[PDB]
């Protein structure tokens, strides 16, 4: 039965390989944005408290749809 | 022929059966990322909006949050690299390090020019080329009781080609199949030229 099981093995592989491209990209770059924008808003809470805000919701929209995408990659449907 | 039509209905099943197990480590793998990358991001937001909360009410807080974030986006990103590096499985070049390690203490002398290092293959074809080569060694040292054993890693037009050689005893006639397996899977091929020593030449598409 190694047959299936080894040919099997190689689709999961594959299947494997696929996904981790994927996140790769779109995760690394919005991992990084996130990083950055959310120090810009630290930068404003005194200065320009409205602009934080506004900055941070923005952040909090990139973490959204970062998780969407994360889904979506691996979604089955 | 019909030939035709049967091949094709081969095609089919091996598709279905097929996006079955794709579909199977998809989930698994779904679920590995909700426990951690899931949360992660989820968490990132949950912050960002408390701080968000915090902007007048407390500064310091907020600031203390944003840091927070920061802190937390930083180790996902490295969660990240980890995964996808995980999820590429084992690479070429370093089945090649792997290799060196095996033979040198089986105390056999171990041949490779090094050159024109093949640039557009998969990963997927990577790891296939990883395999077959970590097993034809293992045949090497278990079988032909060879002095020598030379591996050639070169880009040919249509493929990519590795050879294995030893000077060595071939006997027997589990690995060899599952090497023609693999490479059959890839649209490449397995050869067992026995002429003088256990000489092999796996050669599969670039893609
Ligand atoms: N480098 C080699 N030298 C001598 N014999 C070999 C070599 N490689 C393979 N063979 C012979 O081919 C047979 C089939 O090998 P394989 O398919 O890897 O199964 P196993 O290693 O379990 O025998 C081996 O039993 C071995 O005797
Ligand atoms: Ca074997």
């Amino acid at each position: 039965e190694d047959a299936n099981e080894r040919i099997a093995e190689l689709v999961k592989l594959e299947e494997r390989q696929r996904i981790a491209r994927d996140l790769e990209d779109t995760l690394g770059q919005k991992l990084s944005l996130i990083g950055l924008k959310s120090d810009l808003a630290r930068k404003l809470i005194y200065k320009d408290p409205e602009q934080a805000a506004r900055e941070l919701k923005s952040v909090q929209q990139t973490a959204r749809t970062s998780l969407n995408e994360v889904r979506k990659i691996v979604s089955s449907m």
